[PDB]
């Protein structure tokens, strides 16, 4: 009879599968892919990442709720590098 109780999910952590950059919005005066305090389901965008001289969107790989954004909009990322933390 706790947070988990059953099913169990355990927060996740988006690890830039490709070195480059990371973004949270398609623009400066644009909406945010993930609004802190929202839920995401497998198939919902979590953020973006710059690589291969082109934008690379990141779709949630496991439905969950925001947790904390380590990387910032535009901040560079590396391999096995943590980006966003989901719950």
């Amino acid at each position: 009879m706790e947070a988990p109780a059953a099913a169990e999910i355990s927060g996740h952590i988006v690890r830039s599968p490709m070195v480059g950059t990371f973004y949270r919005t398609p623009s400066p005066d644009a909406k945010a892919f993930i609004e802190v305090g929202q839920k995401v389901n497998v198939g919902d965008t979590l953020c973006i990442v710059e690589a291969m001289k082109m934008m690379n969107q990141i779709e949630a790989d496991k439905s969950g709720t925001v947790k904390a954004i380590l990387v910032e909009s535009g901040q560079p990322v590396e391999f096995d590098e943590p980006l966003v933390v989901i719950e």
